[PDB]
């Protein structure tokens, strides 16, 4: 019973913690069950369904509490593998990881919240989202990402945002008098930076020809400029997978 | 009449099974007959000219059942150029695969059609357009891209998620009490989710300040973080041609 | 007087013809005439300053018509460079090329306009750009890039199609009784179009949360696989800038 | 005080001038420091809280003019770094740089404003965001690789154009007698122009049969041509840094 005792401590510390293989399965059905109940909360606004949902939700509210009070336990146990902390003052102090204690604070008020509330679940139910790093792999990936492209970026930055101001102004001095929707400079700046990421919404349009033709030409130039940076980003990306790819083949 | 039998086996079954150099002529061919076919059953609904279309619609159908019922026949025959699959129990295995054996049925409900009926015909035909792969090649091409580029995906779909998150809650926060547009927290999502991918449909839009200067800053970021997976899988489709294209000019 | 003779006859031979150094100055200024008559040809619509237009626009018609008469006498003297068409059999034979015989129809429409027209007009006018090309290159370059990526495009447009043929054919059934929009399936897919381009006039929108639900996956889904052919035509240009480049750094 | 006296002249010329390390500090703040000062100055706009921003604003102009008045005389001092610039003739000759006196003229501007008017604050507000250049850089970086793919663009630019003309024709004359929308040419444009850049404002939609039907094929082509010369830049860029990223990770 000490070979069973370790081999499920290694594979169990394995898939709890930094999981390789089929504990991905393990780590998308958690994200299910915790997005799952976001969701249900989000039912809950609506007052015609509102009694239906809250229904059901504080159930899956009781299966979420228990699946994470015993993920709580169970790799606090399987925690044993770290050659650095073992046994007793490993176990003992393990739980004192940042990561850790938020989790368990997050989770004691998960516990208390089922023994003005929903503003609480709604809040905790976030955090088991954003719980979901626990090393801010994703915030670290952006950012190399970003920063290796800096000055192709900041070009887009700055030419794009000269576009909206200069834009905006335009339309704004010739149909300022002649419409309502262009009052002031700064509806003439919500309409711009609507226009610009062909959002688009229509509540505001200019209306006479020289602000139809006036749009025109910064239209035809702003746009592509808002579009730049997910166009840079996305090719970063994947030139950088390429890169990583390569030399992971060899190394 | 050998070398003629043997002959034309080999490139109709070339043809029609896997096509190599004008067999895409037919292949596209087919494809515009199932789907024109489609259309016309579109022309259907309008009841303004729902009687000339279903006038043409049921003749193009006629054309349909037989142009399917002949191919079901002549890949048969032409399937004997399989080293497998022989003569007599090759042939007369041959249309026991899955793909033909649900093809046969698919042609059997255009036969009995013809022999709240709508409802079958549209489907079939819908069928007839999915039936276009045989193969899934195209589901294999599209996730083997999505699974080379996880990492940088899921890093778009976690920061975009959660800008939406946030932008729809601060709007709500600000907007709740001085518009009807948004009334609960599932309306915010609504208008979270339809700014962010840029759609802007017109129905809800802040109206007041606060509502206008928090919109656009997770506007001018998230509507960029929306765009991202486009943009990374576009990359890796181009990436991933470039090298098999330099690997094949070698093999 | 023969080293003059010949020496123009070279320089301009190669600005009128294929150009390499300033004759793009020329070739894009007789462009910037071209495309203003073409403008003012469009302000001749607005019937509130029509006549205001068309009085400057006979103008500048005068002076299309002359440029394009000298252009046209200009380049058929210059094309004794050809060392193939050289003095009488050449140039009384280089006017008998497909697109210069077709310029100089387009040229004689232009000459008898000036001696329902405006129709006429409009026409040779746009023929003029279209008569930018002379040889098909933009045609050329396009083909060969959507070429080359065959297998990821349709890829795209046959996922993008099923998720649109989905999508609307979903919300059709849960918004067809609740609302007027979506009355036919021809609206449900004018609907599905439109949004799935994240274009989104605002004239159909669903607004039973069941029509809701069922847009916002595929939306998710779908406005993604609207955008990638941009994406994949996008890298693949550039890419192949790049190869072109190393390559003419070569050779 | 010699070494002192000559190494903070190092240093802060250092910073002042072509910044490296933790000079990107003081130029972001710097920057922070002129644009919160054109947002308020929008702020001003607002005749219902006009007063109070503008309360804010004046004390906020007093900070700035301050800080830029000591920004000029700290870098002519830190100037003497040059060593083509030194002491008497190059201190006395070095604010005689184009950007510098045009820099001065801007600040001696802001001076006077404190010493119709807030037309002039909002112009030389945008002067010192441009001011952040004093190189053209980033003009230089989009001018070259707008350079470098010139025959990609013109391509999408030509082919883009072209489908514009097209389908804001078609759907002008499938549209004309039935819609109020198109009533002249020049409508068909701004509605062809607003679609197919996917803003789609609604104000303008087809609505029979025909224009809905002209406007879903040329809508599908267009708005992806539209949109190439973002995914074409976003790629170069990319592609750019790359080449310059092992370009130097040598040399
Ligand atoms: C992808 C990460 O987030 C983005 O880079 N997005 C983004 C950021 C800025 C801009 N334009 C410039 C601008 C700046 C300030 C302003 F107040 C207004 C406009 C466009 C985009 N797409
Ligand atoms: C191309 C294949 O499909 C996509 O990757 N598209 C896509 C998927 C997600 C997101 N955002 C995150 C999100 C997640 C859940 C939600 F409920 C709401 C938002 C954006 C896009 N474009
Ligand atoms: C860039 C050159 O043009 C494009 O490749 N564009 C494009 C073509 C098709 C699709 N979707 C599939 C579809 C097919 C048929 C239909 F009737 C409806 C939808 C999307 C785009 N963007
Ligand atoms: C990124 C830098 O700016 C752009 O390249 N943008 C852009 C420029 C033109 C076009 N279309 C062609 C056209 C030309 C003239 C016209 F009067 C109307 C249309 C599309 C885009 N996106």
């Amino acid at each position: 019973r000490n070979a069973f005792y370790r081999k499920l401590q290694n594979f169990l510390y394995n898939v709890l913690e930094r999981p390789r293989g089929w504990a991905f399965i393990y780590h998308a059905y958690v994200f299910l069950l915790v997005f799952s109940c976001l969701v249900l909360s989000v039912f809950s606004t609506i007052k015609e369904y509102e009694k239906s949902s809250e229904g059901a939700l504080y159930i899956l509210e009781i299966v979420t509490i228990v699946v994470f009070g015993v993920e709580y336990f169970v790799r606090i146990w399987a925690a044993g593998c770290c050659c650095r902390y073992r046994g007793w003052r490993g176990r003992l102090k393990f739980a004192r990881k940042p990561f850790c204690v938020i989790d368990i604070m997050v989770l004691i008020a998960s516990i208390a919240v089922l023994a003005s509330a929903l503003r609480s679940l709604r809040f905790l139910q976030i955090l088991r989202m954003i719980r979901m790093d626990r090393r801010g792999g994703t915030w670290k990936l952006l950012g190399s990402v970003v920063y290796a492209h800096s000055k192709e970026l900041v070009t887009a930055w700055y030419i794009g945002f000269l576009c909206l101001i200069l834009a905006s102004f335009l339309v704004y001095l010739a149909e300022k008098g002649e419409n309502d929707h262009f009052d002031t400079y700064a509806d003439a700046l919500w309409w711009g930076l609507i226009t610009l990421t062909t959002i688009g919404y229509g509540d505001k349009y200019p209306q006479t020809w020289n602000g139809r033709l006036l749009a025109a030409t910064f239209t035809l130039i702003g746009v592509s400029f808002f579009a730049l940076p997910a166009g840079i980003l996305g090719s970063g990306f994947a030139l950088k997978v390429q890169e990583q790819h390569r030399q992971k083949h060899f190394e």
